[PDB]
């Protein structure tokens, strides 16, 4: 009750930050995520036990993956802490809940592998989930886990509370589907624009909460240079094992995924910051002003990608 988590100087500051990055020791994710449950929600918001208990099963159901794995999970978290802290008053009591353990739970069980390579190496799961197939086994996951025997960390809901916030964590999971990003932020982007954006309408929570899980997702490109660049070596180590495994089934890769086309991976940057990244924060900070800094950052690295094709590195 009266046992806070506390981190070093150095981490208790920079964890505020953005662009903080959560380090290379594994054996303190899990005390940096429960400071930012505690901080961003409350002390009172889960039972410690049960808590700990959920993250540690959590933690299990990631793969040993290049960049889909436990650390993607505790950063896009981290993303969110930061979203919530700078924009206190907008967010409910259940919304706050909901959105970390969304963003610790959105990557469960990835194998480091598309919803194209799984529907074209028909996979179960592409007969199961025909649409946005990994992302809903992630919210199946996270289901699974939550009935796991003292693991239900929210138990002191009520019946009704208790699905509104399983409905905020499924939609919030569906969302970290970027083939879903674009149309939902052209419709922010109108509606912001023609000036009928509001934040009483659910349906415009939904799409808000939407374009915040696909910023907390995307938010390697929002790090200081030197963690973007090492960040984006694991994200093509995976993309390339997808090329070989897609030349398996005979089948030519996109360039994106074709490990003999590495050479084009800084053009490939810069239109994924330009069609991707840089218009989704663009929307974000119209939406919530203090999330500017994600936009700034993105910039920053746009412009160091474009360094690196005029041989400047
Ligand atoms: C940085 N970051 N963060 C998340 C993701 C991402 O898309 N996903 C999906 C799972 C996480 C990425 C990323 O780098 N995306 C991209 C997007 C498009 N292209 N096109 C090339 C390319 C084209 C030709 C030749 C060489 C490379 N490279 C990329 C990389
Ligand atoms: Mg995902
Ligand atoms: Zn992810």
């Amino acid at each position: 009750g009266l046992m806070q988590f506390t981190l070093p100087v150095r981490l208790c500051k920079e964890i505020e930050l953005f662009h903080f990055d959560i380090g290379p020791f594994e054996n303190m994710w899990p005390g940096i995520f429960v400071y930012m449950v505690h901080r961003s929600c409350g002390t009172s918001c889960f039972e410690l036990e049960k808590l700990c208990r959920f993250i540690m099963s959590v933690k299990k159901n990631y793969r040993r993956v290049p960049y889909h794995n436990w650390k993607h999970a505790v950063t896009v978290a981290h993303c969110m802490y930061a979203i919530l802290q700078n924009n206190h008053t907008l967010f409910t009591d259940l919304e706050r809940k909901g959105l970390l353990i969304a963003c610790l739970c959105h990557d469960l069980d990835h194998r480091g592998f598309s919803n194209s390579y799984l529907q074209k190496f028909d996979h179960p799961l592409a007969a199961l989930y025909s649409t946005s197939t990994m992302e809903q086994h992630h919210f199946s996951q996270t289901v699974s886990i939550l009935q796991l025997e003292g693991h239900n960390i929210f138990s002191t809901l009520s019946s009704s509370e208790y699905e509104q916030v399983l409905e905020i964590i499924r939609k919030a999971i569906i969302a970290t589907d970027l083939a879903l990003y674009f149309g939902n932020r052209k419709q922010l982007e109108e509606m912001y624009q023609t000036g009928s954006l509001n934040l009483n309408n659910q349906s415009h929570r939904d799409r808000v909460i939407g374009l915040m899980m696909t910023a907390c997702d995307l938010c390697s490109v929002t790090k200081l240079w030197p963690v973007t660049k090492l960040t984006a070596n694991d994200i093509y180590a995976e993309f390339w094992a997808e090329g070989d495994e897609m030349k398996k089934l005979g089948i030519q890769p996109i360039p994106m995924m074709d490990r003999d086309k590495k050479d084009e991976v800084p053009q490939g940057q810069l239109g994924f910051y330009n069609a991707v990244a840089i218009p989704c924060y663009t929307t974000l900070t119209q939406i919530l002003p203090p999330t500017e800094p994600l936009l700034k950052a993105c910039r920053d690295n746009l412009s160091q990608w474009e360094k690196v094709i005029r041989g400047e590195e």
